[PDB]
C-alpha cells in the first residue's frame, strides 16, 4: 500500500536528516574563520597595507613569507611545539614547494633572435624543468619525482599543477625557519622560469577532536603577475571518541541497510513487472539516489579504511603530515552527500495528493513541463548566442567576461540586477549599451511572459477540464 | 446593524493607536545611538584603531577594560559621573565571567601525549565551580545563579547561565583601575574562559528613561573573540506628567474594551453556533484577544515588581540589577507589536461598501487555498535549496553558517543582494550551479504559476459573478 | 480638427524641452559639491581626523568654528558678500519635574526644545547682544524645521567680522566665557559667498542640534543663485524662449478658460482636462517664482562691494528649491500629454479602451494594498525604531518599505536589532509583496484586456 512506501521514506529522510545534521556539529565555521583570518587578512608588515589576498610581485611573496607566514605559524607558550590560539597545535613541519619551466622551451622568431636571448613558456609537463640549478646543495635544488613525493595534481586557476617540484621542509622553530628562508632568498630561489608555489601544513585543536589542513597556492603566469589562492579543510579521523560518534556509527550502518533494501526492491520492480519502467520520472529518480548513494558508501569505505598516514605521522612528529587526499575525497564526499540529500528532499513530491487542490497543481506542472522544455530551448539558445557576444567583446577588459562560464554567470546576475553598467560602458562604448538594453528588454519584455503565457494557459485548460468533467 | 461593530472598532483603533503612540517617545533612537558610539566606535587606545566591534585576542579585550571603556564610563565635572553631563551613572559596573573546568573532554591516546589539557564547549554539565587563584575574594569563588540574581543570556554561540565569577567595580576612575590591573595581573582570562559579562545603567535624569547596558564577549573552543552589545531604553517612574495619567487611562479603556469582547466571544461560543470556528474572522478575533490578554498580563507583572529599583534607593553604592526589567519589556514590545499589525488587519472585515471592493474581496478570499498548496510545493523546494546549501557553503561563506542564515540568503537572492564573489571561490563546481538553477527556478517558474493562479482565480470569479 | 492642436502641443514639447537643456547643463552641482567638500570634508585640524559631518561633541564644535571654518572662509578662492551671524537657541533651567524619588543628587533638569520652555532670561557677562535675547522680530526669520524639532527664528545671536584676525578674537571670547551651556539646544551658522572666478552666488546654512540626551548632531545646505545679465547671444536666446513659454501658457489658459465656460456643467468627468489644468497651474506658479526671484536679485549686489551687514538671504534659496521641484513634475506631466496624440490606430484606440476601463478596480485595490502596507509600518516601527535609523520615524519606516520594494534592503542592522520578529518581518514582508499583492494589480489588467476584446467580437 502506500502507507508502507510513506513511512518507509520518512524512516530514510528521519536517518538522512540526522546524519547530515550530526556531519555539521558546533560551529567549525568559527574554526575555519579564525584561521583564515590569520593567514589571509594580516598585512605581510607594518607599514605596508598589503595582504596573501592582495598580492602583486615576487617580492611581495618574499615579503609574505618572512612576514605575516612566520608571525601566524610560530607562537610563544627546550624545542617546545607551537599552539596557533593557545589551543591549535601545529603538526609536524610546514612544507614549501615550487613548478618552474625549462629555459629556450619556446619558440622565438628569427627576426627578433638579437633583442630577445631567454625565453620560458607556459606550464605543461612537457616544458617543466628537471635539472638541478643554482647552489645544488639540498632537496631545494634538485628535482624530486611526484612518486618519490606522494603527491597529486592539483588543479589550480590557470593550469593543473603536477605533484612534483623542487621542495623543502621547514623547522619546528622559527628561528631555524626563518634561516632557511633568508638562504633560499639570498640564493635566487624564484627565477622568473618559475610557475607556480605551494605551502602546506596542518593543525589540530585537541579541545573538539577535528584536524585541520591548511594550503596555500601562488601561481606566475608567463605573461607576468601573480595569482592567489588558498584551501582551509577541517578533517576527522579519529572518530570513535564520543557516545555520539558511536550513535552516528550506528545511523550509517541503517542508511546502508536502507539502499541495499530499495536496491532490492528497485530490481524486483526492474526484473519482470513493467520492463520498460522508465517513463515514469520517479523511477529515474530512485536510481539516480541509489547510484549517488552507492557511490558515497564506496567514497567513504575507501577514505575511512586508509589512514596509514596518520600512523606514519604518529610513529615520528618531526616530519611532514601528508594529509592532502584525505581533504580531497572529504570534499568529493561532501559534494555527493550534499546532492543526495537534495535529491531525497525533493523526492517528497511522490506522495503531496491529499486532496484536490495538489492533483490538480501536479497535473498543470506535468501537462506544462513538455511545452517549457520545447520553450527553454529555444530561450537557451539565445541566452547562449547573448553570452558568446559578451565573451567576444568584452572578454578581454572586463573580466567579467573573461572565461564562457563566467560570462553566462554574468547575465544570470544581470537578470537579478547585481550588475555594474558603468564597467561595461567604458569598455565599448557603442555595442555596449546596445547589448544591456537590447538583453535586459528582450529578455523582461518577451522571454519571461511566454513562460507566463503557457503556465497559465495549462493551468486554465486543466482547471476547466476537470470543472467540466 | 453593522454600524455599532464598526464604531465600536473605530474607538479600538482610535485607543490602540494612542497607546502605541504614547509608548513610542520620540527620538529615543538617538541617546542610544549616542551611548553606542561612545562605547563600541571609539578606539581602545591612541595607538591602534581597534574598537569593541573588531576585537580579535584576549589582550586586545584587556586594552578595552583599561582603555576606552574607563574613558566613556567616568566623566568629570566621591563624586557623581555625568556621561554626556546628562546621563548619571546609577551605582556601580560589574564584570562577570564563565568558564569550564580541566578535563572536561578526553584526548584520544594516540595524542595523549603530547597534548595534556582540553577543554569542552561551554555547557551547564561542563562548568567549572572551584576556587583559582589567589582565592581571596568574590572574583575567585564560583556564585551560584540563586544567589546571584541572575538568568540565562541565549548569546551567540550557546547559551549561558547566571553563574561564573564576579566583581563590582568601584564609583570612580582610580579604584576601577586599580582593581582591573590586579585581575590582570594574577591571570583571569585563562584557557578555560568561556564568556565575560559587562554590565551598567544610565538615567538621564533630563527625561525619564533609564537605560541598561551590557556587553558581551565570547571566548569559543577554537580560539578568538566574539562581541557582541545590549542597550534597551526603559520607564519605571512612569506617573510624573499630564500626558502620563492620559495614557494610564487609555490602558484602563483598553482593558475595558479587551474584557467586552472577550465577554462577547464567549457568549458567542458557549451556546449560540457551536464550533464557530469555520470563519476566518473569528479565528482572527480569539487570536487578538488572546494576545491582548497576554500582553496585559506580562505589563501587570512587570509593573509591580520594581523592588529592584526601590531596594538601589536607598543604598546607591551597589549594581543596580535591571536585565528581568528589560527583557520583559522587550517581550511586551513584541507582543503589543504582533497584537497592533493584527488589529490593522481586521480593518478588511468592513470595507465592503460597493461592488468593486466586495468582488476584490472575494476573488482575494476564493484563491486562498490554491495560493496556500502551492506555497506548500514552493516552500518544499525553497527548504531543499537551502540544505543543500547549508552542506555546501556552510563553512566558508558566513551567509550559510546557520539554516535560518540559509534562509534569510536565499530570500535576500531574490532582491540581488548577495555577492557570488564568495559562492564561486567556496566551490568552483556545484557553487554556480546552485546559484543559476535556483535563480531559474524562482524567476521563471514558481513566480509565473502564483501569477497564472491569480489570474485565474480573478477572472473566474469575476465571469461566474457577473454571469449569476 | 485635432492637426493644429497635434502641432501647437509639438511646438510647446520642443521649447519647453529646448528650456529643459538649457537648464540641463548650468553646471552648479559640481561647484556646490566641491564647495560643500571643502567644509564638511577637510579635518578639523591638523591632529583630528573629524570633519563637520562627523562632529560628536561640544569640544568638536568648538574647534571647528575655530580652524576648518575659519581657514576655508577667507582665503575655490570665493569673497565674503558681508559677515556672517551664528545664532543660539537655548532653554530654560528647571523646565521639567524630577520625579521625587531620586532628586537628592540631581539638582537641574532641561527639557527638550519648545516655545513653552524656552529661555530669555541674560546670562553670562551682560555686554552685547550675544548675551541677551532678542525677538524673532528684530531678526527677520523664519523656523528652520530641523532633524528632531523646529526652531524659531529668535535667539541670541552674533555677527562676526570680514577681518579673520577680528572673528577668531571674536569666537575666542566667546568660548572663553562658556557660551555653550547645558542649555544650548540649537546652533545656527549663516553667511554667503560669490567665487568671482565663475559667477554663482551662493548661500550657506549650517546647523547643530543638541539633544537633550548628550552630543551633537549636524545638518547643512547650500544652494546656489545666479544673477542672469544679457551678456551673450544665447541668453538672449533662452529669453526669447522664456517669452514664447509665457506666450504659449497665456494661450492655454484662454483657452482653457473658454473650454470651461462653454461645458462648466461637467468638467470632471474627462481627465485629460485636470491634467491639462494641473500643468496650466504649475506653469503659473513656477514663472511667478521666477519673476520675483529676478525683481529681488536687484538687491544682493548692494552687498558686493563693501557692507558690514548680514544679507538675509534664505527666501530666495527656498524658493529656488521649490522651482526646481515644480519645474521636474511639470517636464513630467507635459511628458505625460503626450499620451492623448497616440491614438490613432484601431490596437492603440483598445490599449487605451482597457486602460481606462479598469482604473476604478486599480483604486479599489491601491486602498487594500496601502491598508497592509501601513500595517507592516507600524509593526517596523514599533520593532525597529529605536534601533536602527532606518526606522526612527514613521516616515523613514514608509520610505524603508518602499526602498524595500524596489530591492534596497540591508538586513544587517535588521538582523542585529532583533534576532527573532525581525527575519520573520523580513521574510513574510517579501514573500506577500513579492509573489502575491503585487501580481493581484496585473490580474485586474489582465482581465480587462480581455473584456475589451471580447466585446469586439460581438461588435
Ligand atoms: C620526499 C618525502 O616526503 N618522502 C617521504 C618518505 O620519507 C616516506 O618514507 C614515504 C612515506 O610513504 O614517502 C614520503
Ligand atoms: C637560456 O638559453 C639561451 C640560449 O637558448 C641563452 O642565451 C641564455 O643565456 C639562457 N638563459 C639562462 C641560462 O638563464
Ligand atoms: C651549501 O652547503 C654548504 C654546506 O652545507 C654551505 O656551507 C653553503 O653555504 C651552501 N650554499 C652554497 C654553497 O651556495
Ligand atoms: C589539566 O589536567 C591534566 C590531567 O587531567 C593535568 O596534567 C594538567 O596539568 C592540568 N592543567 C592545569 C593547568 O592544571
Ligand atoms: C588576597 O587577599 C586579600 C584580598 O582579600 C589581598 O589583600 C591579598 O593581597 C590577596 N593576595 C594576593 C593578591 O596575592
Ligand atoms: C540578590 O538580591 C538580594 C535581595 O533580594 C540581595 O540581598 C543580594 O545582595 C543580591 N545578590 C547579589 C547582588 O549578588
Ligand atoms: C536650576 O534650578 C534649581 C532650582 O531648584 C537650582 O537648585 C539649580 O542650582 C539651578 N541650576 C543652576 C546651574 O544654578
Ligand atoms: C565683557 O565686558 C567688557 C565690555 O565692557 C568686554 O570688554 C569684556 O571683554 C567682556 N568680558 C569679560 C569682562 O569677561
Ligand atoms: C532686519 O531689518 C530691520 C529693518 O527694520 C533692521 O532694523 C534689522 O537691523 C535687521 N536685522 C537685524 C540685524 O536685526
Ligand atoms: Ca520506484
Ligand atoms: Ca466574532
Amino acid at each position: 500500500s502506500v502507507l508502507r512506501e510513506l513511512v518507509t521514506y520518512l524512516l530514510f529522510l528521519i536517518v538522512l536528516c540526522i546524519l547530515t545534521y550530526g556531519m555539521m556539529s558546533s560551529n567549525v565555521y568559527y574554526y575555519t574563520r579564525m584561521m583564515s583570518q590569520l593567514f589571509l587578512d594580516t598585512p605581510v608588515s607594518k607599514t605596508e597595507k598589503t595582504n596573501f589576498k592582495t598580492l602583486s610581485s615576487m617580492e611581495d611573496f618574499w615579503k609574505f613569507t618572512e612576514g605575516s607566514l612566520l608571525d601566524g605559524l610560530y607562537w610563544k607558550m627546550a624545542d617546545n611545539r607551537s599552539f596557533i590560539f593557545y589551543e591549535n597545535l601545529l603538526l609536524g613541519v610546514p612544507r614549501i614547494r615550487q613548478l618552474r619551466v625549462r629555459n629556450g622551451s619556446c619558440s622565438i622568431p628569427q627576426d627578433l633572435r638579437d633583442e630577445i636571448k631567454e625565453c620560458y613558456d607556459v606550464y605543461s609537463v612537457s616544458s617543466e624543468d628537471r635539472a638541478p640549478f643554482g647552489p645544488r646543495n639540498g632537496t631545494a635544488w634538485i628535482y624530486t619525482s611526484e612518486k618519490d613525493l606522494n603527491g597529486s595534481s592539483h588543479w589550480g586557476i590557470i593550469a593543473t599543477y603536477s605533484g612534483a617540484g623542487y621542495y623543502l621542509d621547514l623547522s619546528r622553530t622559527r628561528e631555524e625557519t626563518a634561516a632557511q628562508v633568508a638562504s633560499l632568498k639570498k640564493n635566487v630561489w624564484l627565477d622568473r622560469g618559475t610557475r607556480a608555489t605551494f605551502i602546506d601544513f596542518s593543525v589540530y585543536n585537541a579541545n573538539i577532536n577535528l584536524f585541520c589542513v591548511v594550503r596555500l597556492l601562488v601561481e606566475f603566469p608567463a605573461t607576468g603577475g601573480v595569482i592567489p589562492s588558498w584551501q582551509f579543510q577541517p578533517l576527522k579521523l579519529i572518530r570513535y571518541v564520543t557516545t555520539f560518534d558511536f550513535f552516528l556509527a550506528a545511523c550509517e550502518i541503517i542508511f546502508c541497510f536502507f539502499i541495499f533494501y530499495y536496491v532490492v526492491e528497485e530490481i524486483l520492480e526492474i526484473r519482470i513487472h513493467k520492463l520498460h519502467y522508465f517513463r515514469s520520472f520517479w523511477n529515474c529518480l530512485d536510481v539516480v539516489i541509489v547510484v549517488l548513494s552507492v557511490v558515497a558508501i564506496g567514497i567513504n569505505i575507501y577514505r575511512t579504511s586508509n589512514v596509514e598516514v596518520l600512523l606514519q605521522f604518529l610513529e615520528d612528529q618531526n616530519t611532514f603530515p601528508n594529509f592532502e587526499h584525505l581533504a580531497y575525497w572529504q570534499i568529493q564526499f561532501n559534494n555527493i552527500a550534499a546532492v543526495t540529500v537534495f535529491f531525497v528532499w525533493i523526492k517528497l513530491f511522490k506522495f503531496i495528493n491529499f486532496n484536490r487542490t495538489m492533483s490538480q497543481l501536479s497535473t498543470t506542472m506535468s501537462r506544462c513541463a513538455k511545452d517549457l522544455f520545447g520553450f527553454a530551448i529555444m530561450f537557451f539558445i539565445i541566452f547562449l548566442a547573448y553570452a558568446q557576444l559578451a565573451y567576444l567583446v568584452f572578454g578581454t577588459q572586463v573580466d567579467d567576461f573573461s572565461t564562457f562560464q563566467e560570462c553566462i554567470f554574468t547575465q544570470f546576475r544581470i537578470i537579478l540586477g547585481d550588475i555594474n553598467f558603468a564597467e561595461i560602458e567604458e569598455a565599448n562604448r557603442v555595442l555596449g549599451p546596445i547589448y544591456f538594453t537590447t538583453f535586459v528588454f528582450f529578455m523582461f519584455f518577451i522571454l519571461l511572459n511566454m513562460f507566463l503565457a503557457i503556465i497559465n494557459d495549462t493551468y486554465s485548460e486543466v482547471k476547466s477540464d476537470l470543472a467540466q468533467q
